[PDB]
């Protein structure tokens, strides 16, 4: 362009654009104009940078559309700027040097520096509790350069003038605010009303001007919810109708509770008599504390039930309803409000054991159905829509992301350059003098033979690392010392003869030699370090050793490119949770700060866990609330601070932190993908014994064949398959009744006996008779059999130990707890299972693979927790007060206190979940990771001190580091990595089989493709018209949307109707309820009546016309006639659920709605694949159940274990192992059956069963617990898998051919042109000259026309041609082979062919 700008540069152009609109003007397709946006390189026109042209206005050499008066300006980066220059009214000008500086130093990059160098210094600042005084100052000078910013910016583009001023860029007036309080609270009386100074944490924000890169993050963030439309209307419906069923059925059922026995008057007025102590009337009787009862070992307050399935408490206590609400009152079903909190509770799978419990105690067991029907809907439905929705989302951006790409694509290094000469003595490190050591080290270090060796060598380290427990001897850590030096030793020769063998020059290619000199200088370096002082954690990093595999192993290197991903490919998500994460921290701290002092109130100085009193805290409680637990939190406020914030903050943060996880989860997992039978077997052994192949013609060789005919014909009888079937089921189903009151029951063992010796007789029999029938193909060669095999050869060996009358030897007891194996028969007679099965069997390399590398990651955290926490967990209390430890002042060591054990009330404990050694250290990691039970572990590791000393309240404060490095790392990428290989594996799996599904059979593939089709049109008018005054006056109403828009007003009505329902009230209400509910019913009816003769019996379709009916007339007026009675009104309970039927009247409107009705279509598209799911769980849940009941029925009543929830029954061990299936806490149920000790179990007790003891063993229940947790885990993720599967498979629309009737039209035309007979011929030599001008283009040109001659066409009379084979052949061209409006052209042609 030029130099510089000169005056009459832009004349030219100024003199012109004003007259646009009259001279300039008298296809306009809005677009970027050829790209060439701010924050840029692109390199397109020129590509070379220029001399000396940085910092100076150009000519705007761009597209007209984005010229006017605006200049660009580049940097050193040639990064575009772009300058509207306009007046600005004073004496200002667009060339005056008030301008050129300011554009100059906005250009430049420096500034920017100083920038990013302010803001985060502000970042610390903000972060204290207690500011010093002399802060303030500070704070003019941050101000004193913010509005230095603004200034310049305003000084190249103006304030609000013209055009593309400082306040057209939506980023740019953010920060205008900051800038007002920075110069308003200097010089004003403050307001009344404190604490509003928490605004400035806001500036934070300002951080998205660091890269380009946080802007278009941000803007894919936001590029989601648009798209994320009414699955948040479906999920609002579905918690509203959850709520308002559960509102009319535990209303007022949390408030049960029992109190001591009352008394009579006793004479008087208002005198209530109790044990000698009169109170003055009911109320102040009822309400007093006192009179309550707590729940043994807990501080709590037990619930009765009147139901006979509903529990009770001990004599002298009847229960009734008084007091308030469990948990601070907080958690009820009075209201619609506490309903939807608590259904939304159970949405997020927060601890709701403890309302399941406390619903099921208080109403009875029979309601737990109602549970079942909440998660199957609420728990995995409505996360796999919002899941499913936001991968299409993402995977959508993706791919428009690198469709531009693609479209557009098609349509020095050496800043000293002075070691040079430093290679001259370097690379010829050999010298002159000759050698031959360096020809023997390069030939011995030679890869298939050496480096195998050393692989070995790193192996055993860390096997000789994991011998570190409790309680060793000298002799022990001599071995480590010594094994420690010789493998040390073993490096440092590997390294020195490395090096000499290949030169230094070429030493440093791929980074692994610069990674194995840290590692050895940092191994030198710590055992330099070994004397008296300087002790401290000696493995440091040594432990890195163990990633040296990655060679070896192909399967690591996934895991080390999705750890590589997580940083600078993929950095900038981490940069935006990090900031999220702060500013949240930040804001809560600030609001919340000064409302935890009144909290401790007790002990001098016991502050309650879990505050916000410092940054830390603050820090703990946002990744906590991150992890998925708040409600114990928001329960902590809402009594300090305030009822309307909380929520509110609490929500918000908990929405945005779970999007931001969830898309940084699935962006890192898209980078990472980035006739006779055969007689008895073949010809093996047969040469030496050909007796098979003998005489068929006499009675020794007929009678074989006779016999095996005879068993085929037997075995193929379906009878047969149904009778076995049926002994399978009673066989399975008749061990139900093995619980601890079979002792009392006399006439039912010997029953139970026969049936177990009948079972054995009939199924040895049956495979005797197939064993016969088959020959020795099967039991040998089909999988299924030797199942049968195994567990007839187990009810063989315990029949013979019971018939030989031995079976009072001891551990053959053992087999007789192992019949509960079989209910197992059952997974290959229905089709049912089998697929699922073989599904899930066809891919178990890749879970061993995956598990491989899952427990070496857990090894080498045990081992550094090993170390950390060994023998730091013991302490020893007083018996009667307790399980609390007492003090560090009195009692210090252990030593100290058996010392004072002088009267036998001090005991020494330790906690039942440690790290003494590494198996310990699994199952804490195990606990941990499943985020249930944490708590206590976290607790004694923070309480920490010294070698076997007493613990010392928060001493060891900054040990939270490591438990939420394992979160970060253990539980985050080993799930991303085990979700893609199942992803694969299951899709590869798809592509072989072909175009057929996995979890679906012959009988559900016909139901599934028939019950898919769509298209069904028939918009007819079968309307009568006796008149038409009458009911011409009504039909137009009828047919207009005021019809509907008065429906749907109706239908909200009678909704804010049920809306106010709550405890016991005045008469007033409930009338008033009552008559509107009347009203409603009455409008309903005549509603319903206004069909009458409107559509006559035509009606009668697949509309939604049956549904309303049979749904609103039948069960309201069945409601009301049982209202009516109005004689008695008995069973309560059976009086509730004859009026729950009205909430079927707001159901309707879902026939108006938009995509619920494909969301509800989704659904019964996903059924049966969730069918054979749900058969194969309850199939495990059965077993494991019956395993369990013989093992744990005499177990201490302690922590999860109550008088209601045990294994003392069928019913109460399948509740449990519901409360289990979804991982919702066990190690309530694990601790009980763990103690062995006599201070906690009396070995000698009068059990009512030949038995002893009063706990059980925790070397069966630890694997009892560990392998249903993953069987659960395993099968969920199946379900999940299928489900997102049929939610994004259904998400197309595509055409099926509906539209066939407007296709005779042509052909009718043509007919009355030539002749109206539909039979004419045609001929070429005529077509050629005659189909020329044709309009409605479903025709062919000339040239394809001559084609047709031979292509689907008869020959008759003198070489013809037919016109209804061309007719038959057109319409087949698009979908002539079934069909229903072409069928009737097509029989039209047939029918003109008769005669
Ligand atoms: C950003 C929103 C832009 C909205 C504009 C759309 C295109 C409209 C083009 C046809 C109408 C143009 C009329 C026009 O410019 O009139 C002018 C008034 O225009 C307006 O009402 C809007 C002026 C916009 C200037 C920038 C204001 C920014 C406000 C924050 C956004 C003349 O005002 P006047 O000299 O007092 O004359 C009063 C009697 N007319
Ligand atoms: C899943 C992997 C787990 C396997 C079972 C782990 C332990 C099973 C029981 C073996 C006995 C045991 O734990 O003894 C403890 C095991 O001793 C060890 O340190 C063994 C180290 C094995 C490392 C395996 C990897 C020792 O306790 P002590 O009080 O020193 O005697
Ligand atoms: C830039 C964003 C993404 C992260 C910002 C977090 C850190 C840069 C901040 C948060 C808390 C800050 C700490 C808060 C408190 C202290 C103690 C302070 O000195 C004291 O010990 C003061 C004692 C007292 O509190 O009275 C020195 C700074 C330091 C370490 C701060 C250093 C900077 C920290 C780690
Ligand atoms: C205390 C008060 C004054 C705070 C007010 C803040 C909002 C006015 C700001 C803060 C963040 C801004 C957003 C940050 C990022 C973007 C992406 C940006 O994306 C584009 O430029 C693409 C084109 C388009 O979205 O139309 C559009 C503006 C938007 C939504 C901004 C709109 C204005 C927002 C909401
Ligand atoms: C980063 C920021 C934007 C987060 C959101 C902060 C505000 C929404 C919060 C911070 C302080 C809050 C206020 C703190 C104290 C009170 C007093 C409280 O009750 C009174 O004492 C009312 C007295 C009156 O109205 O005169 C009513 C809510 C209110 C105004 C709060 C309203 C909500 C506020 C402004
Ligand atoms: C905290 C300490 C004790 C352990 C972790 C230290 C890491 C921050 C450093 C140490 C050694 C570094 C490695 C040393 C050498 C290289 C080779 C280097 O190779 C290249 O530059 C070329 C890559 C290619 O071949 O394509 C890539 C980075 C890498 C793996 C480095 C990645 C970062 C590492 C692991
Ligand atoms: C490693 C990540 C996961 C920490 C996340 C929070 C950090 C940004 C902040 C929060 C509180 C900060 C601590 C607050 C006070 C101290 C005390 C003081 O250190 C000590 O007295 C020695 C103990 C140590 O440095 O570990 C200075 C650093 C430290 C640990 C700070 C280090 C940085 C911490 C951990
Ligand atoms: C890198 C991988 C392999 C393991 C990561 C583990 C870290 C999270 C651990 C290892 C060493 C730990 C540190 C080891 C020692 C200390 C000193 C400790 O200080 C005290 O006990 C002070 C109390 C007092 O003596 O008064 C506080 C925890 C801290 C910083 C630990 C914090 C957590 C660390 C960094
Ligand atoms: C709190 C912990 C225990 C739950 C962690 C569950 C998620 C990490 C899993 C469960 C369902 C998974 C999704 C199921 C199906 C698909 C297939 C595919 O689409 C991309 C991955 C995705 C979204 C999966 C990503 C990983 C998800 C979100
Ligand atoms: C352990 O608990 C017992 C029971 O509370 C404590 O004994 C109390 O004090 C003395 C003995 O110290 C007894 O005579 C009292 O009967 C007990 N109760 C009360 C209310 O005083 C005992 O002191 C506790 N501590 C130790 C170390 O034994
Ligand atoms: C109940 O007794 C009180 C106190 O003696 C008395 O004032 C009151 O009138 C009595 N109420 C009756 C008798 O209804
Ligand atoms: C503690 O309460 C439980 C609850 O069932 C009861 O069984 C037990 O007997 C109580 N303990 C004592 C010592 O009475
Ligand atoms: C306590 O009251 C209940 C109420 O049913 C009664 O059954 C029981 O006998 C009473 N017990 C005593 C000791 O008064």
């Amino acid at each position: 362009s030029f130099r510089r700008f000169t005056r009459e540069s832009l004349a030219a152009i100024e003199k012109r654009m004003a007259e646009k609109q009259a001279r300039g003007s008298t296809e306009e397709a809005p677009r970027p104009q050829l790209d060439l946006q701010a924050s840029k390189k692109l390199p397109d026109l020129y590509g070379n940078p220029p001399q000396e042209l940085i910092g100076e206005p150009l000519e705007d050499l761009d597209p007209f559309y984005s010229t006017q008066k605006t200049f660009i300006v580049l940097n050193k980066g040639k990064t575009i700027f772009r300058f509207s220059a306009t007046n600005a009214l004073y004496v200002l000008s667009p060339f005056h040097p008030i301008r050129r500086a300011a554009v100059k130093i906005l250009v430049h990059s420096l500034f920017n520096m100083l920038i990013m160098c302010t803001i985060l210094t502000n970042c610390v600042f903000m972060a204290q509790h207690d500011p010093p005084p002399w802060t303030k100052y500070v704070e003019y000078t941050f101000t004193a350069i913010y509005t230095f910013e603004s200034l310049v910016k305003i000084l190249a583009r103006g304030f609000c003038l013209h055009a593309f001023t400082f306040l057209r860029d939506p980023w740019n007036w953010l920060d205008f605010s900051v800038i007002i309080m920075a110069y308003t609270t200097e010089f004003v009386d403050l307001g009344n009303v404190s604490a509003l100074r928490t605004f400035r944490v806001l500036r934070a924000l300002k951080t998205i001007s660091v890269i380009s890169g946080l802007k278009t993050i941000v803007g894919a963030l936001i590029q989601s919810v648009k798209k994320l439309a009414d699955v948040m209307v479906l999920t609002v419906f579905c918690l509203s109708v959850f709520a308002l069923i559960g509102l009319q059925l535990f209303m007022g059922n949390l408030r049960h509770k029992c109190v001591r026995n009352f008394t009579a008057l006793n004479g008087t007025n208002g005198s209530v008599e109790a044990d000698g102590l009169v109170w003055e009337s009911l109320d102040l009787y009822l309400s007093d504390p006192e009179n309550y009862l707590l729940k043994n070992g807990t501080s709590d307050v037990l619930l009765c039930g009147n139901s006979s399935d509903a529990g009770t408490c001990p004599e002298g206590y009847r229960c009734l309803k008084a007091g308030e609400n469990p948990d601070h009152g907080y958690t009820s079903f009075d209201s619609f409000a506490w309903a939807f909190l608590a259904l939304f509770r159970l949405m997020t799978q927060d601890c709701w054991e403890r309302l399941y419990q406390q619903t099921l105690r208080s109403a009875g067991k029979i309601y737990m159905i109602f549970f079942m029907l909440v998660i199957f809907l609420g728990s995995f439905y409505l996360v796999n829509l919002i899941l499913a929705v936001v991968a299409m989302a993402y995977e959508e951006q993706n791919q428009a992301t690198i469709a531009e790409t693609e479209e557009k694509e098609k349509r020095h290094k050496c800043p000293p350059c002075w070691n040079r000469l430093a290679q001259r003595y370097l690379i010829w490190e050999c010298c002159p003098l000759w050698m031959s050591i360096k020809q023997g080290v390069k030939l011995v270090v030679m890869d298939p033979f050496t480096d195998l060796t050393i692989t070995m060598c790193i192996v055993l380290n860390t096997l000789f690392m994991a011998l570190e427990h409790y309680n060793m001897t000298s002799e022990f850590e001599e071995m480590l010392q010594v094994g420690n030096l010789v493998f040390t030793g073993i490096f440092t020769a590997e390294m020195t003869f490395k090096i000499i063998a290949l030169d230094p020059y070429y030493y440093f290619q791929q980074g692994w030699n610069i990674f194995d000199s840290i590692i050895v200088i940092l191994s030198l370096m710590e055992l330099g370090l070994s004397r008296m002082s300087n002790l401290s954690v000696l493995r440091s990093f040594r432990l890195l050793r163990v990633f040296k595999l990655a060679k070896s192993w192909p399967t690591l290197n996934t895991l080390i490119k999705i750890i590589g991903n997580s940083v600078g490919a993929l950095g900038n998500l981490t940069l935006v949770l990090a900031i999220i994460v702060f500013i949240f921290a930040v804001v809560g701290m600030q609001l919340f700060g000064k409302n935890y002092s009144e909290l401790r109130d007790s002990d001098s100085g016991l502050l309650p866990r879990w505050h916000m009193m410092d940054f830390f805290h603050a820090f703990l409680i946002i990744f906590r609330i991150l992890c998925g637990e708040w409600i114990e939190t928001m329960w902590d406020c809402m009594e300090v601070s305030g009822q309307s914030l909380c929520l509110l903050v609490f929500l918000l943060v908990m929405v945005i932190g779970n999007l931001v996880v969830l898309n940084l989860f699935l962006a890192l997992l898209l980078s990472s993908f980035s006739k006779d039978p055969e007689d008895c077997f073949t010809e093996g052994c047969v040469r030496r014994c050909p007796c098979c192949a003998v005489d068929t013609t006499q009675a020794p060789g007929k009678v074989w064949w006779r016999l095996r005919k005879t068993c085929y014909h037997i075995v193929e009888h379906s009878w047969f398959e149904t009778f076995i079937i049926f002994m399978i089921l009673l066989s399975s189903g008749a061990l139900a009744f093995e619980d601890i009151y079979l002792e009392e029951r006399k006439t039912i063992k010997v029953l139970l006996e026969y049936a177990d010796k009948m079972f054995t007789y009939v199924f040895v029999l049956e495979m005797l008779l197939k064993w016969v029938a088959y020959g020795f193909k099967k039991y040998f060669t089909n999988a299924w059999c030797w199942l049968d095999f195994l567990i007839v050869d187990v009810s063989l060996v315990s029949l013979v130990a019971n018939t030989l009358g031995f079976a009072e030897m001891g551990p053959i007891k053992s087999l007789r707890t192992l019949r509960a194996l079989r209910p197992l028969r059952a997974l290959s007679r229905f089709e049912g299972m089998r697929v699922v099965v073989n599904a899930l069997v066809g891919a178990i390399p890749s879970i061993m693979n995956v598990l491989l590398v899952c427990l070496i990651f857990w090894l080498i955290f045990s081992i550094m927790g090993v170390n950390l926490f060994a023998g730091k967990f013991g302490r020893c209390i007083n018996q009667t007060e307790g399980d609390l430890p007492l003090n560090y002042t009195i009692v210090n060591n252990k030593s100290q206190c058996e010392s004072l054990n002088l009267t036998g009330e001090l005991y020494w404990t330790k906690v039942k979940v440690n790290f003494d050694n590494v198996g310990a250290g699994y199952l804490a990691l195990l606990q941990v990771a499943t985020f249930k039970g944490w708590m206590d572990i976290m607790y004694a590791a923070v309480d920490s001190r010294g070698y076997e000393e007493q613990p010392q309240w928060e001493y060891n404060l900054y040990m939270y580091i490591y438990f939420v490095i394992f979160i970060i790392f253990g539980s985050f990428f080993t799930l991303n990595l085990f979700i893609g290989v199942i992803i694969d594996n299951f899709n590869q799996q798809k592509k072989k089989l072909g175009g057929q599904d996995i979890f679906m059979t012959e009988e559900q593939k016909k139901y599934y493709n028939a019950m898919k089709k769509l298209g069904s049109k028939k918009p007819q008018k079968p309307i009568p018209r006796p008149l038409n005054k009458y009911q011409g006056f009504i039909f137009d109403i009828v047919t207009k949307q005021a019809f509907d828009v008065t429906i749907m007003f109706l239908i909200c009505l009678n909704m804010v109707t049920m809306m106010v329902e709550t405890d016991d009230q005045s008469p007033e209400k409930i009338n008033i309820l009552a008559k509107i509910n009347l009203l409603f019913v009455a409008i309903f009816t005549g509603e319903c009546i206004v069909k009458l003769a409107a559509l006559r019996h035509y009606y009668f379709t697949n509309s939604w016309n049956i549904f309303d009916f049979v749904v609103v007339i039948l069960s309201i007026v069945g409601t009301v006639l049982s209202d009516i009675i109005q004689k008695y009104f008995f069973s309560p309970t059976l009086f509730r659920v004859i009026r729950l039927a009205r909430i079927g009247r707001i159901l309707r409107l879902i026939r108006g709605a938009k995509g619920i009705r494909t969301l509800l279509f989704a659904l019964m598209m996903s059924l049966p694949a969730l069918f054979n799911i749900g058969l194969l769980l309850f199939l495990v849940m059965f077993i494991y159940s019956i395993f369990g009941m013989a093992n744990f029925a005499y177990v201490k009543w302690e922590a999860g274990i109550d008088d209601m929830f045990n294994f003392q029954t069928f019913a109460n061990s399948m509740l449990c192992l519901f409360q289990i299936t979804t991982s919702a806490g066990w190690d309530g149920l694990l601790s009980p059956i763990l103690n062995t000790g006599p201070p906690y179990c009396d070995p000698t007790l009068p059990n009512s069963n030949g038995s002893r003891g009063d706990c059980g063993s925790p070397a069966v229940g630890i694997l009892f617990f560990t392998t249903y947790i993953i069987i659960s885990f395993l099968i969920v993720v199946n379900m999940y898998i299928a489900i997102i599967l049929e939610n994004f498979s259904v998400a197309t629309e595509e055409s099926t051919e509906p539209l066939s009737e407007d296709d005779f039209d042509m052909f009718y035309e043509i007919w009355e042109k030539f002749d109206p007979e539909a039979t004419q011929f045609i001929e070429y030599s005529v077509l050629s000259d005659f189909a020329d001008a044709l309009s409605e283009p479903l025709r062919i040109a000339k040239p394809n026309q001559i084609s047709l001659i031979n292509m689907d066409l008869p020959m008759v009379s003198g070489d013809r041609i037919h016109c209804m084979d061309i007719l038959f052949a057109f319409t087949k061209r698009v979908l002539g082979e079934s069909g229903e409006m072409d069928a009737l052209k097509i029989q039209m042609e047939e029918k003109f062919m008769a005669a």
